[PDB]
């Protein structure tokens, strides 16, 4: 009853629908996806602006000594005739009659009225931004579907847009279920108790996705309270519910029965390593009516994060309006021998480093293994930035064979 | 008087010193660098825990029918003898006398007291996490110098650390100087006015670096107010001052004279394209005494962001305690013909996409040019995630030659 991972997210990509757009402020638009076309209301520059510090001249007059008629520093709104020059700084408006601008280190100084000598001859239009040189009027400078970075903020500011129409981020509710879970603030542990590490992990994992987290806390293994928390969640306005634990084969695992009771489950077992259990349900809020997506993530720590990175991250990007929600996939060569599982494809976590020499004798990517891949050993996720997509061959891949990998974190490194 | 870029940041890397560590909360520790060693106070698991849902058995008894003595679900703290089995779920404590755990789909059901039939024979220690299986007691699970991601949050929660010793982020003050600058909220522009796009750009650029921004606003081209803003900045507790504009050859550019007056300037002209002007000064606060770093970024929009990505981002990472503050550098092949400047090396911005086939017939990176590289055309920074490091050869590199590139944004893409 296991669904392949390719079909698994094919279902999610078919059920998840992009969120309605919202108006936000300029800084609130950082990282979000543009939901409208931006047109510049005036050109840039809206006036002939000097590119270099120096003097606005007539190209015909050529080199020689000339008087400085007026001055036109960046700030103010007189013409120049053949035989006179005007002093300008960068950004300054060019007066009428000027054909070009000579630099200042291409001029000489030369106590009443001042005169300046021009050492070179300039072709017409030298060091001058014509009106609309960089941005023309009413032109599209940012288009729908673009992700707002720092430069796109600078373009919005150039055009005067401080209120932007964007697709918002999904609100995410997160909870843990386990009768053995205690808060991480707990000091000495009692018999059969462990601290709750999946919740704080998912909270931070969603925080990195710039989504609003709503911390529903620890829930015990009982149907009544687990239902109360679920009914609280969907009615609070959340878009995605993230459940950790209570989705296995035990007789107190009420996540699958409660999801299929309140909505429509699409799968509960996935051909994965790790993370054989993975429940994905569609729930409907009953108020403004809206559809809520629910991920019953497995309770094992490394299994929880892995399912988050492969099935929740694209779901978040798709609700936020990304055109390419899928993660970056790269081909790399192995740095050490590693065996694969024969039954299900193993998402082996590795540390990816770019090298100016590998894959053969060319520059490419390499990846060393993090160690043991136990579903409970969270030390395998430590400093892991890649996810090796290993086939279910059961063989041993040599320290040089090429495989496929998913980028789950920014490499940076050296 | 131009300093090469390699020597330029060699100075910055020599002047910038890592910040003193601060205690923060668990969620406040996301993204920051660990300034202490974390040791687990108890092992994980602190008790023998069942890996699979099923029954704890004696390996010697083998297959057959057996009674279910007690039940041990995840939660509670009776022994089992050869001939009896105990029902356990995942996470449950294993009673005394059990050697292994059989799965539940490897058992049969079989109305008074219940009996269960074991279909298979298990080797000793099957599906059982011994005490400390994943994390041993007093072991280092996170070490100094590590960047706290989502999984490192999960490890901190496992160990009970909710107050962490980390290196903080630098506080960054940002300001613009220009007598032609108006706020981006301005509607119809007057004669000689442009909206201030560098400030909002730098604010967002620093926001992406998870640093605290202090918006000092627009400052006119005059020495008195520009000094008042600088004296306000260093006295407010800031660690880095980011200035935009007023650092060129004009006669109202007071950033260089005021920086060298209040501190020690290390360079003012850099062999760069774009961004020939780039002033870096060291200022000292006069109170707890502290040293402030000042970047006089050039006023041209694309020139401002480029200097930010190459000289400010590593300075931020070094103050925050990174061991590899330098950006990721990758070798890629060109997708189109492009000419280089003969005098200074040009940092040409490109759109980098990973392809399963290029550089030859192998998988690698490719990069297409963004278009015109004018220092004032901010449309060249649009959707640019890479920075081509072009040599000062002045030749034309064919649509297939390999060059060096700096990753300034997460590729993602397809
Ligand atoms: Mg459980
Ligand atoms: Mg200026």
């Amino acid at each position: 009853e296991m669904i392949p991972t390719e079909e698994a997210l094919r279902i999610v990509f078919g059920v998840s629908k992009r969120l309605p757009p919202v108006i936000v402020s300029l800084y609130e638009a950082l990282g979000k996806v543009l939901a409208e076309d931006i047109r510049a209301p005036d050109p840039l520059p809206p006036y002939p602006a000097s590119v270099k510090d120096g003097y606005a001249v007539v190209a015909s007059d050529g080199p020689g000594e000339y008087p400085v008629i007026t001055e036109s520093r960046a700030g103010n709104d007189v013409t120049v005739t053949p035989g006179t020059v005007a002093y300008v700084t960068t950004g300054g408006p060019i007066p009428d009659g000027a054909d070009a601008v000579v630099q200042v280190e291409d001029t000489k100084v030369i106590t009443e009225s001042k005169r300046v000598k021009i050492l070179i001859q300039t072709k017409k239009g030298t060091d001058i931004r014509r009106v609309g040189c960089d941005i023309e009027k009413d032109a599209t400078v940012l288009t729908t579907g673009e992700r707002i970075g720092a430069s796109e903020i600078g373009l919005l500011a150039t055009a005067g847009v401080t209120m932007v129409k964007v697709y918002p981020m999904p609100i995410v509710a997160i909870l843990s279920t386990g009768d053995e879970l205690v808060e991480p603030t707990a000091g000495t542990l009692g018999r059969g108790q462990i601290r709750d590490s999946n919740r704080a992990m998912l909270v931070a994992a969603v925080m990195q996705q710039q989504c609003k987290v709503v911390d529903l806390g620890i829930v015990r293994d009982d149907r009544k309270e687990l239902e109360k928390v679920l009914d609280e969640a969907v009615s609070s306005g959340v878009d995605i519910i993230l459940t950790s634990g209570g989705v296995s084969m035990g007789d107190r695992d009420f996540v699958k029965p409660l999801l299929e009771e309140k909505g429509k489950v699409y799968f509960s077992k996935v051909l994965m390593k790790p993370g054989k259990p993975l429940t994905f349900a569609e729930i409907r809020a009953k108020p403004l009516g809206k559809t809520v997506l629910a991920f019953g993530l497995p309770g094992n720590p490394v299994s929880c994060l892995v399912c988050f990175n492969i099935f929740v991250v694209p779901t978040i990007r798709q609700l936020a309006g990304w055109t390419s929600p899928h993660p970056l996939r790269v081909r790399l060569r192995l740095q050490e021998p590693i065996k694969s599982d024969p039954i299900r494809p193993e998402f082996h976590r590795a540390i990816i480093k770019w090298k100016d020499n590998d894959g053969s004798g060319t520059p490419g990517f390499v990846a060393e293994s993090t160690g043991h891949q136990m579903s409970s050993r969270l030390l395998s996720m430590r400093s892991a930035n890649a996810l090796l997509e290993l086939p279910a061959t059961g063989n041993v891949l040599s320290a040089g064979s090429s495989v496929s990998a998913i980028i789950v974190s920014d490499i940076s490194a050296f």
